[PDB]
């Protein structure tokens, strides 16, 4: 089934390799300055490196074409607005620099990045509303969290009992940030028990989400996925909105660990990969250990939708 | 006559002195790549993943009348942090040590805000396990920075103790292996000026009082010390400060300090290197016991500042050789 799309991907990238452009490897929008990714430098007194104090948001391209990158400076904006970030650039003027870098890489399938920190001031000494805000765009070719080869089969997860997710009283995970001590601790676990990924949970016996992705647990022919303590991820909107069309019922609630031990199907959902199907989980197959019938639909409907007019936009029909 | 002047004085002499100097790297002066590099121009590479995904330790000392205190402490901490994130530092202990020192005598700076950072590098641990990432080293010595400065030191600082966020908990991120990821600290802070105060202080969001956004919290009631064991870093400063009051005779806990000690005690306490002994005299709009910097303050304040010149405790960076 990953042929639907994946044939094509990889004949683009045959391409892009083949590519003489400096601006192929990715391009960084830096104070003003495009300049190749492997180049690209922030100074080290960013509060964005000295405290993490940043926020940022991942749209994809995908065959030339932005996926939902309206939904993606939403939740960006909102995002910024939790933390009392004001990027110096407009919605607008982030959307405009996005797509220019874009065209001017060659890149058709690729992970973008916009990301605002506080500056070189921090909140201690200043006001919010005194630190003058940095923001850094990035293009770079489409990552994989789990490639082809991976999908085709599915993936190995285990739910963390070494490490718990933090609390929204915390850090608030509505809020997309890039303080992944839990996760970094999660995927160490995971690699320690022989599996890929890791699933943490809330430490009150639900499920949250993974290392840069959400989870969705299938049985009975419905749809799971935590409510609380995780991102509102834009590939999860997309994969309930296919859903909802084939006639699949789901629920955004909370999600018992328990039922992860006894569903018949598990999706892992992210923009940089998209449907990630796993099959193992704790070292036991997921239901029969094969990648379901579910699962395949939905993948399909997802890659399907980025031709959808109202859902994208082609990089060359688009005009600042 | 005011307690801080005893080294406030001497120490407005020195930045005088040093802000006069035409040193290109009296700014603070960083190790980037090999190369020293004036603070103010030191960049890191974007996809340094200690920038993509916080991935890195740290440690800071620092140097006060060109004396590094506690440096092996520090050092020492630094290396349990490293090894905690399975995080190996390409310069060794005693190259750390080296370059801290030049570059502490090539900025000329007599007392030093320092910081040594690794990172993961540009490899992350999803698609490498931990052993086949190069990881980075970055150092940098500034001058002396200050959580707590001399005027807000002479009548104490004010503080809230947090109501819309508490800590990471330690089962999510370990609090003793020293970490940017400051999220709970940054809601903390501005909570705190939200409610007209200087400093939060954090609960474990179970009725027990934490750290606070890069302190530890000690409370003082009826002559005896109570610092919190789980959930806080393990503070060089909290250590200094509890030698310095087993020295002079103060009995002292490191345990589980319940939120409604904080609204009982005579004294507060914020201990950090980035400051030192900072007194608290207001929480929460309210006077810490008469409201006044009390005398057990000062005594500690004394005796940590008094041990930045005890032999067996400090250097001084002239006197050292690689
Ligand atoms: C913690 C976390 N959860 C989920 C996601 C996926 O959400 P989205 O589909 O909006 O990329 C990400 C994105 O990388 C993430 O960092
Ligand atoms: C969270 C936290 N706790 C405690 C401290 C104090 O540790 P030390 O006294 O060793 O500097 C710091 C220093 O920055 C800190 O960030
Ligand atoms: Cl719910």
């Amino acid at each position: 089934y990953t042929d639907h799309i994946f044939d094509d991907y990889r004949l683009r990238v045959k391409a892009l390799e083949a590519s003489d452009n400096p601006f192929a490897k990715g391009i960084a929008y830096i104070a003003g300055e495009y300049v190749p990714l492997h180049e690209a430098r922030i100074p080290i007194l960013d509060q964005g490196f000295l405290h993490s104090d940043l926020t940022y948001d991942v749209p994809a391209v995908w065959n030339g074409r932005f996926f939902r990158l309206e939904d993606h400076l939403d939740r960006f904006e909102k995002s910024c607005a939790q933390l009392r970030l004001k990027s110096p650039l407009s919605r607008e003027e982030i959307r405009d620099r996005l797509v220019e870098m874009t065209v001017k890489s060659g890149i058709r399938d690729a992970y973008v990045m916009m990301i605002v920190t506080r500056g070189l001031r921090f909140v201690r000494q200043y006001a919010p509303e005194e630190c003058d805000n940095f923001c850094y765009l990035m293009v770079m070719p489409y990552l994989w969290v789990m490639d082809e080869a991976t999908q085709k089969n599915g993936g190995s997860a285990v739910i963390t009992r070494t490490v718990r997710r933090v609390p929204p009283g915390a850090i608030d995970p509505t809020v997309k940030n890039l303080q992944w001590g839990d996760f970094t601790r999660g995927l160490m676990e995971a690699r320690d028990r022989g599996a890929m990924y890791p699933i943490l949970t809330d430490g009150d016996a639900n499920l949250t989400e993974g290392s840069g992705f959400n989870v969705i647990l299938i049985k009975d022919g419905k749809l799971y996925t935590p409510r609380k303590g995780v991102l509102e991820g834009v590939t999860r909107k997309s994969v309930l909105a296919v859903a909802e069309k084939l006639g699949y019922p789901y629920t955004i609630d909370d999600v018992p660990v328990e039922l992860a031990y006894q569903c018949d199907e598990i999706l892992f959902v992210t923009t940089a990969g998209g449907v990630m199907p796993i099959t193992t989980l704790d070292g036991q197959p997921v239901g029969d250990g094969q990648v379901g019938p579910i699962s395949k639909a939905l993948w399909k409907g997802y890659w399907d939708a980025h031709a959808d007019p109202e859902l994208s936009f082609a990089v060359e029909d688009y005009r600042a």
